[PDB]
């Protein structure tokens, strides 16, 4: 049976030197960049003795995530507040994600990372529900809510900075671009719904940091309202 | 650079050695097979002329970039949803239409989870189509704007993560042959370990308490969306008091 890398013993060179390494390698040209030939020339190695330390490419990546997870500075208990512990853990996560851009796209797996500094992360999070009478499933999905949105936008923040470096086009630039096309949708009517979001949406027009914090102030009112009638 | 929703299309064309007319429409619809069988890096422009017996060149005249392909390869299957025009009276049945049709597609096209790692949104006809439809579920109630679009993004979290990881699951079994139920199995002794250290309380009363892994796909995303749904509804009322 094939045995996670979690399970397998590390015994120059180093399991954290070679990973360190691939991160530095992804960080600035993307995780396909960080292959084992390409790190082993990072150290100045033989790119087979670096097998002995870490067995394939995906193992080298789950390795890259807990890493680079061990990064954040949180501290040791969320505390009874629970919306400045989830700011807090979200500004990091954030931060964190625009440092490793590749953490948004890198994992197309279904297993979880169960490193321990994703282990220490994940204490950390789930525990800032702790103090309200929560069955698990109703705290994972609460949870679920708040990874959801952080996830979600910073995904799609480092997708624009991708796209960007491709077309020279960053978001500003894109929705300049694209208000004849929008006005012909709009004009058309079929889109109303479109059209109300177009006419009336404020946060494509704050900058990045706002509008992050807008939407978590959102995200954190959609948990306390459900807070309200689980835990009453 | 226009958008390709703006580049006019240009008339079909029969190259003297092809049997078939091209066009952008079937050029597209290549691709998808393509991508579904053998993922999206195979849908080079070459590969998917050799499955419209087609010169790799002339693909370029109906479609100018892969990533444009790709825009339109995500819209092309937006349009197999199976939506009414209107949502309707009943949001949570509404939404819920919605949800089972996107996990139905992205489970037909695996690739939507992963393939689009662009910032910009699709505004093609069928994605356009669908928004409105989502969007318009909770269009009756007395929200700005930005509050709608902060539900949806709820709506929105929850399926797309789901669905990914699940496809996650299905691209990482091909290749290791240990799907989701397997790989929990074969966990167990390391999750043991990792109880037995003390240092992971939440996670050891996540592992003895959580239902969800246990259930089949179909019942696990069920009862997660009734949860989902059950947070919108209670933000819906804390958002329009008394
Ligand atoms: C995330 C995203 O899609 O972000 C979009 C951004 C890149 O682009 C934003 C965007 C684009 C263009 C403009 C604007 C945008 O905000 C402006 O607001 C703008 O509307 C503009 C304008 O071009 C205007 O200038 C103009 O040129 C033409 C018109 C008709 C209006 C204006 O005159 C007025 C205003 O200046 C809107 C924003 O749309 C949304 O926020 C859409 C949210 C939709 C959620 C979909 C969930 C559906 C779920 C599902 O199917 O499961
Ligand atoms: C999505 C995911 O990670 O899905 C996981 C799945 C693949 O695997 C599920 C999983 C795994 C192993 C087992 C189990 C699992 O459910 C079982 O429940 C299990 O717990 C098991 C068992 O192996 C058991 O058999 C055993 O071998 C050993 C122990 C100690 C207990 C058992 O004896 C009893 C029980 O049967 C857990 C599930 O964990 C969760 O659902 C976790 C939710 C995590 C949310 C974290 C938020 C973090 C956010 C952030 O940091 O920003
Ligand atoms: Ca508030
Ligand atoms: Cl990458
Ligand atoms: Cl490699
Ligand atoms: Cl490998
Ligand atoms: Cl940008
Ligand atoms: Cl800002
Ligand atoms: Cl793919
Ligand atoms: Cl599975
Ligand atoms: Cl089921």
């Amino acid at each position: 049976e094939p045995v996670s890398i979690w399970m397998h013993p590390e015994p120059t060179l180093s399991r954290d030197q070679i990973v360190r390494a691939a991160v530095k390698v992804a960080d600035t040209e993307g995780v396909e960049a960080a292959s084992m030939r390409r790190v082993a020339a990072e150290l100045g190695a033989g790119t087979m003795s670096l097998y002995y330390y870490v067995p394939t490419k995906e193992d080298l990546v789950e390795l890259m995530v807990d890493e680079v997870i061990g990064e954040t500075r949180l501290p040791d208990r969320p505390g009874p507040d629970w919306r400045a512990a989830l700011t807090l853990a979200a500004n990091e996560k954030r931060a964190l994600w625009l440092r490793h851009p590749w953490l948004a796209t890198a994992w197309r797996n279904g297993h979880p990372v169960w490193g321990p500094n994703s282990l220490r992360q994940q204490e950390f999070v789930l525990g800032t529900l702790g103090v309200f009478d929560l069955q698990v499933d109703e705290l994972l999905s609460l949870i679920g809510l708040y990874n959801g949105y952080v996830e979600s936008f910073v995904r799609n923040e480092v997708g624009w900075l991708e796209e960007a470096r491709r077309t020279k086009v960053d978001m500003r630039e894109w929705m300049r671009r694209s208000g004849p096309y929008a006005q012909q949708l709009v004009d058309s009517g079929e889109y109303p719904m479109f059209a109300r979001v177009l006419a009336e949406t404020v946060a494509p027009h704050m900058g990045p940091d706002q509008r992050f914090r807008s939407g978590l102030e959102r995200l954190l009112d959609s948990i306390g309202a459900s807070l309200d009638r689980l835990s009453p």
